[PDB]
């Protein structure tokens, strides 16, 4: 039956890839069996509302000149040259916090916090004037080893039953400087991980795990692990909003993004009344057409394959966007061509259903718009991996 | 007579533009009158030797993340991307000094000094392990206001009868952040100059003058004044080597460079035996031809009009060097063209002497090579100003 099926699509994903908890999924299944379409749709819409309305506030504290402002621009996927991005080299020194919303996901805000050092208030008033209660978790950055200042902040955070994370930036510079001129014969990474703990263990018991990374190289070292760790500690419903905002550094992250978005499509489709009508018949409406345009540009912006991000492969090899656009099939979706869109989308739907079935029990179907979303999602995901390969060979 | 004339060319320059002191010029004039060509030439060659052999060691101390490493690359005229330049963002943290010679003037070495803060030794051993006696003068950098650490270093420097200079970097970021969003109605510069003194005056009496500048904008604010101030405090004979290494930020600096080089040409010409032979006759030798090539590429590298620096106008407007080379007459000197070089240099000499005479009393002349140097020097200087205009309109 339908209740059985909706429950199961959630099962093909991993336990850490759940867009919604098992507590609510069983609540939706229960309502569905009741037969009251009103309450069922409402519960699903509420779940979607909870996810979409979910706000994440990340507080970042750290000594000057470590890479925390560049760390803000890194996760946001923004260069250190833009005006909307955090000032990457220069430091504010306002004793005043400044928020930074994600360019694509406004519900994601990063806070650059003044180091306790150079604050003009006793740490008792430091934390209060900060308003740290509002944040979901803390990120602690240090360019070298973590000093007492940073450590004392950590202890307070741990004491308040909140999560914190130590981030050691500029690891690339250490390896380069230490290795420079020496023979070919990952020792630097091991020395730094101990050095951070050596200062920790001196005053602070039970040194926590520390992540060594480089804001200039998001794809290597412990950068991937940190993102994975942050999501797991976050509440189930909060993972969705944060996940899509993360940098597309690997195929795993890209695929993970696809998986979450796939579940949201499933949810959205179910929130809408199901039908007995097979898609790919007659023509689509302008309203549903515009909704696909908004959904498409949303998927493209998340996987960094949007026209704005298409500006940044043009600089990698000095190659115009058109040339970059040819590799991927994303931009060539809403392009005015002789081959109408009403006849083009009619083609996408047929290929998808023949290869993947209708995803639902016989005689039951999702609205046409939802099947197109799965197709686009798959298309953009594949494009992200294709674009990724070209990116990795350079720089 | 000849003694009278050699003395006078030095007089047409400013008192602060003297490549050599009045104490030695009078020594050269005395020897000349004696008639002993041996001692006279030797004295001049010694003067040239003293200047050329002159070594300058600049120690730079400062708290982390102010712009002192970028300050090293700024004066050297090197980007923050090169390997030979000081690591511009990242910080060494080796508790160990590192030298940086000028790319064109090896006798100019900049030292990035670890802040007293984070040194593991008492300041009594700090100064000693530093070996600060070797430096001619100190540059003190601070990204905001100067702390007790910096101030105590300053007091010790002042106490040792040595010159020091306070440099406040990143002033551009302060003005931008403070002005951001506000109406059109130089207040920021006045507030910072007092803030530096406010911390100074608290413990340190007689606040010294402080220079506000930006490593991202060498041409504006107090950057020009600092260079002028540094040279004046330096010993006469040491000015030459440092001057030519300085960034070509203004016409005044470029003209000043020309003036010093003009005096050196004069000296070099006099060190060589003078003749009764007029130049621009017959043909030049390959040895003198090669000497002109070395002297030309030397002048071009100083005024930043060399082929290496010609790479950096190509990025300003995305314009190939050839296009940049057309504006200036520097690169088109040693280009294989139908119009031989033996006939080309024969043209430069005639135009120069007709417009500027022989610079010496009747029947007396400098060697041909020296007149060509004056011509090239003038040509390169004019090219520097021409190139400067194109640079200033952009960025
Ligand atoms: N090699 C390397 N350099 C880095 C890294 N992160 C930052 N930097 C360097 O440090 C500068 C960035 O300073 P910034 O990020 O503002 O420091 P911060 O950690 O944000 N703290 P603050 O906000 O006090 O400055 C840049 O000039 C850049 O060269 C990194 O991961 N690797
Ligand atoms: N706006 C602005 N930013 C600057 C200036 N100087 C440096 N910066 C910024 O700060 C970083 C440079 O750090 P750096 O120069 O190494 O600091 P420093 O003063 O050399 N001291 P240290 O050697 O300890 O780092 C760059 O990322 C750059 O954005 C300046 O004059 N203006
Ligand atoms: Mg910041
Ligand atoms: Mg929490
Ligand atoms: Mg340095
Ligand atoms: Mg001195």
């Amino acid at each position: 039956d339908l209740p059985s099926s909706f429950t199961g699509y959630f099962k093909k994903f991993n336990t850490g890839e759940e867009i919604i908890s098992q507590e609510i999924l069983n609540l939706i299944e229960l309502r569905m069996r009741k037969g009251n379409i009103q309450l069922t749709n409402s519960a699903i819409s509420d779940a979607l509302k909870e996810i979409d309305s979910s706000v994440l506030n990340v507080a970042v504290t750290g000594e000057t000149g470590s890479g925390k402002s560049s760390f803000i621009n890194t996760l946001r996927g923004i260069g250190n040259e833009e005006e909307g991005a955090a000032k990457t080299g220069v430091v504010e020194v306002t004793m005043e916090r400044h928020p930074y919303k994600h360019p694509n996901i406004p519900n994601v805000v990063f806070w650059d916090l003044p180091g306790i050092g150079s604050t003009n208030f006793p740490p008792n008033t430091y934390l209060e004037k900060m308003k740290f209660y509002e944040y979901d978790f803390f990120i602690i950055i240090s360019a070298t080893r973590f000093k007492k200042n940073d450590i004392d902040i950590a202890k307070a955070i741990s004491m308040m039953k909140e999560e914190f994370y130590f981030v050691r930036t500029k690891v690339d510079s250490d390896i380069t400087n230490e290795a420079d001129g020496k023979p070919q014969t990952e020792k630097v990474l091991q020395d730094i991980r101990l050095n951070c703990v050596n200062t920790f263990r001196e005053n602070g018991i039970a040194e926590p795990p520390i992540f060594l990374l480089s804001n200039k190289n998001v794809c290597h070292y412990d950068f991937p692990v940190l993102m994975d760790e942050l999501i797991s500690d976050l509440p189930i419903y909060k993972r969705h909003n944060f996940m899509v905002s993360l940098p597309n550094i690997t195929d795993s992250v890209i695929e993970k993004k696809r998986q979450f978005l796939k579940q949201r499509i499933w949810l959205e489709g179910f929130a809408a009344d199901l039908v007995n009508i097979i898609p790919s018949l007659t023509f689509l409406l302008d309203s549903d057409l515009e909704t696909l345009k908004k959904s498409m540009k949303f998927y493209r912006t998340v996987f960094g394959v949007d026209e704005t991000s298409l500006q940044r492969l043009a600089r990698d090899w000095e190659i115009e966007v058109d040339q970059v656009e040819a590799m991927i099939k994303s931009p060539a979706v809403f392009k005015p061509t002789d081959e109408t869109i009403q006849e083009r989308l009619s083609r996408y739907i047929q290929e998808f259903c023949l290869a993947n079935g209708y995803l639902l029990p016989k005689n039951s179907f999702l609205k046409e718009i939802f099947y197109l979303k799965y197709y686009f999602l798959d298309m953009v995901t594949e494009d992200a991996k294709t674009l990724l390969k070209e990116i990795c060979l350079r720089n």
